[PDB]
């Protein structure tokens, strides 16, 4: 309701074809690794849920 999303507590450099970029307080918006979808940048790829909280 809420719940889908997330902002960067730390910055992470994608390692992957299938990963996504993303630097601390970027948000991100969810479609151990959760397929997300930046609202920066509009890149859709997979992120570590550890490095992310709600926002
Ligand atoms: C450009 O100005 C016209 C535009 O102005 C207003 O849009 C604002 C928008 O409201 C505002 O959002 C709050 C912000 O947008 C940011 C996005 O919100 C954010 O997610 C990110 O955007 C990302 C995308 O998510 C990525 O997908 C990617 O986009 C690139 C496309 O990759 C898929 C690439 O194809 C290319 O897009 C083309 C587009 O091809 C699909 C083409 O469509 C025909 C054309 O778009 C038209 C559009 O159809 C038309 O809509 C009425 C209008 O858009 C205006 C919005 O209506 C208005 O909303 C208030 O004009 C467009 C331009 O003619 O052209 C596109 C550009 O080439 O390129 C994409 C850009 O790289 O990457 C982006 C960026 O990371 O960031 C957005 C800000 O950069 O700003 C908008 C204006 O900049
Ligand atoms: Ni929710």
């Amino acid at each position: 309701g809420s719940h889908m999303t997330f902002v960067a507590l730390y910055d992470y450099e994608s390692r992957t074809e299938t990963d996504l970029s993303f630097k601390k307080g970027e948000r991100l918006q969810i479609v151990d690794w959760w397929l997300a979808r930046s609202l920066t940048t509009g890149e859709t790829g997979y992120i570590p849920s550890n490095y992310v909280a709600p926002s």
